[PDB]
RNA sequence: GAUCGAUCGAUCGGCGCCGAUCGAUCGAUC
């Protein structure tokens, strides 16, 4: 099979002695083989009559599947029962029939957290070796931190029998959130205490052998100047000024709904301001139902158009003007066919008046994004120096991912590129997201073989996913903490690989330099901590654990009070009476629906039949029809309703059903 | 294999929230 290297045996030396250690090593050095060697040494040290029990806490379903596969390929020869439980498994063979019947369990932290919460698993004393893959995720309320909280509550105070040995497989301790070396050392000590670890053993003796396996790529900053002749920006700013003037003429109180003083077009500040104004416009009270409905609908349309224009301006500064124009046209086409209105027709005519000028300006070779020009130049230079490279170009947004894909596919200069999309699961407001097998089949085709030359990922290909050794780590304005910097930089580990960082905003290069200084400070702090004695560090982590336990078990009572009186749910756009609180039924605490014949004639059905408001021109989505065991009763979304009291006139808003505190009557077919 | 609803957690940016990114769990569907 595989032969253990020198550094792979050095990293597993303190773990094989019986002490809780943290294995810090660069990404791609083979920490999985170190964990396998530790598991083999742990399961072979028990005398006759007893038997160990190892649990490997993964973080992702692909990572969990890969770990289960490698553990089965490595351990089924010795005669150990390797198993794995996750979200994909069916409601059968309870965990007590799997944990008490196997030796190596590849688990997910939320499954064990739920099992310890509902009281299925008695305590963590059943296991003998817990291995947390990428233990840097131990944070304020991470499921790793919940398992560690349970372990510490079992250790401190109510001392139970033998406790399992905790071992981390992180790649970076992530001193992020700290300022100087003292705060970095404090954070490292806090993390080692939360994980109950006494050793941060790293490769120090045979460091020359590690460089022949993993190669730290050289960083390359690229500050590009913003465009000067931006006619698209000017036209969209004029349209936004016209829309804001109309909204102010119809409202007369827009300057007092938000506290934002200086709001410039095409920034996140204007987005926050317009979101606050939209959320404050839905809360209106006046003795005129039709007038209030008309005013609120007009204000909702105005703020929706302003937010869409601001999103188009934000997309225009990161991609081509054609992408922002296509986004605006798609939004206008989707909102025009929904509902025709006077304000809607006015805004559509005002937009189509400048549509020809926008089409003429966007289709200009001189009006090209300088960031995209520099990216194309870098790609040309890299693929001309070596035509066998693979790019792992990182992007912040999904819309920007699609824009970069359409730009690469539609560029005569970039004829040698075969782009690939890699997004995350779960639907969004615009995108639908990629599933697990789609991600797997796309990542399996991105390598030196072919069918793919550049993977346009977005914050998903830098956590736990195994990818081929890349030669280009261009970061299209994608920065974060020191952990994210080390994770993305660790993707390209081939011989003679670079890591480009393109940006057009003064401050991103400063943040990347701060992250590099924080990484150097983290390395210095680890080197300083690796010189302390075992007793002093054990006493320090014990004091930190005692303080954390005293702080944690003192404020864990966020108990609310349920509401009793009836409340009505008016629409969010037109503010029409939809239903009351007494008619809202709850199926299984996650299927909030409405029961009543009055509500059936208050929506229109247009995946499954998504419902919309039954008014003249509203087209506001309330919810969707779900096919239950027998019925097809529709569920609603609280993100499209406003709650109004019957006695009082308050109109507070709620983002999720958990914030809405009321008498949740359980659903009943009878 | 493809959805839907709910919930949790982490990260980034901006003024406790908002927007974005990702991960997971629980339930039902085809
Ligand atoms: N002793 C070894 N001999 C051969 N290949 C090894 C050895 N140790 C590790 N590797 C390779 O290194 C890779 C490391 O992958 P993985 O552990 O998932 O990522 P990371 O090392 O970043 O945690 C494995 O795919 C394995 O093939
Ligand atoms: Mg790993
Ligand atoms: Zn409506």
């Amino acid at each position: 099979p595989f032969k253990p290297r020198n550094y792979q045996l050095e990293l597993a030396l303190p773990a094989m002695k019986g002490k809780n250690t943290i294995i810090c090593a660069p990404t791609g050095c083979g920490k999985t083989f170190v964990s396998l060697l530790i598991c083999e040494h742990h399961l072979k040290k028990f005398p006759q009559g007893q038997k160990g029990k190892v649990v490997f806490f993964a973080n992702q379903i692909p990572v969990y599947e890969q770990q289960k596969s490698v553990f089965s390929k490595y351990f089924e020869r010795h005669g150990y029962r390797v198993t794995g439980i996750s979200g994909a498994t069916a409601e059968n063979v309870p965990v007590e029939q799997i944990v008490e019947n196997n030796d190596i369990i590849i688990l997910t932290p939320q499954i064990l957290v739920n099992n310890l919460k509902k009281g299925t698993i008695p305590s963590l004393s059943i296991f003998t070796l817990m291995i947390f893959d990428e233990c840097h995720n131990t944070s304020k309320q991470h499921p790793y931190n919940m398992i560690m909280f349970n372990y510490l509550d079992q250790k401190l105070g109510g001392s139970s029998g033998p406790l399992p040995q905790v071992i981390g497989l992180t790649a970076s301790v992530g001193v992020g959130d700290a300022k100087n070396t003292d705060e970095a050392l404090d954070y490292i000590c806090k993390l080692c205490a939360s994980l109950d670890a006494s050793v941060i053993a790293t490769v120090k003796h045979n460091l020359e052998e590690l460089e022949q396996v993993v190669y730290k790529p050289q960083k390359f900053f690229r500050k590009v100047e913003s465009r000067i002749s931006d006619k698209f920006k000017y036209i969209i700013a004029q349209l936004m000024r016209d829309t804001e003037s109309l909204a102010k003429r119809i409202c007369k109180d827009l300057e007092n709904l938000s506290q934002i003083q200086n709001r410039e077009f095409g920034t996140q500040k204007y987005e926050q301001w317009i979101v606050t104004v939209q959320k404050a416009c839905m809360v209106f009270q006046m003795p005129d139902k039709d007038e209030e409905s008309r005013i609120c609908k007009a204000l909702f349309l105005y703020t929706s158009h302003l937010r869409k224009y601001n999103d188009a301006l934000i997309i225009s500064e990161h991609a081509r003007m054609k992408d922002a124009l296509d986004y605006l046209k798609d939004f206008f086409s989707n909102v025009r066919a929904a509902g025709f209105d006077e304000i809607e027709q006015d805004l559509t005519q005002r937009f189509e008046e400048k549509l020809q000028e926008l089409e003429s300006v966007s289709r200009d070779p001189s009006n090209e994004n300088p960031k995209l020009e520099d990216l194309c130049f870098i790609l040309q230079e890299e693929y001309h120096l070596n035509p066998e490279t693979i790019t792992i170009l990182f992007v912040k947004t999904r819309a920007l991912v699609d824009a970069l894909k359409n730009w690469i596919e539609g560029n005569p200069k970039l004829s040698f590129l075969k782009p690939g999309i890699l997004t995350g699961r779960g639907k969004t407001n615009q995108n639908t997201g990629m599933t697990l097998p789609a991600q797997k089949c796309i990542l399996d085709a991105f390598k030196a073989s072919g069918d793919h030359n550049i993977l346009i990922a977005t914050s998903v290909a830098d956590e736990g996913i195994d990818i081929a050794q890349c030669n280009l780590v261009i970061l299209y304005e994608y920065v974060g903490n020191v952990i994210k910097m080390i994770q993305t930089r660790g993707r390209g580990r081939a011989r003679g690989s670079k890591c480009f960082l393109l940006t057009s905003n003064a401050g991103v290069i400063e943040k990347e330099q701060i992250n590099m200084y924080k990484e150097k400070m983290m390395n210095d702090s680890i080197l300083r901590l690796q010189t302390w004695d075992e007793a002093v560090f054990r006493e320090k982590i014990l004091h930190i654990q005692t303080h954390e336990k005293f702080i944690r078990d003192s404020q864990e009572k966020p108990k609310p009070v349920p509401d009793k009186e009836n409340k009505k749910l008016l629409c969010r756009k037109c503010k029409a009476l939809a239903c009351y609180t007494a008619d809202v039924r709850v199926i299984e605490e996650c299927h909030y629906t409405v029961l009543g014949d009055a509500f059936k004639e208050c929506f229109v059905s247009r995946k499954r039949a998504k419902i919309f408001c039954a008014r003249q021109n509203c087209s506001h989505d309330w919810g969707i029809h779900v096919k239950y065991k027998t019925f097809e009763i529709p569920v609603i979304k609280i993100e499209s309703f406003v709650v109004e009291d019957i006695a009082t006139g308050v109109q507070t808003l709620y983002s999720k059903w958990k914030d809405f505190h009321f008498e949740k009557i359980p659903f009943d077919p009878a």
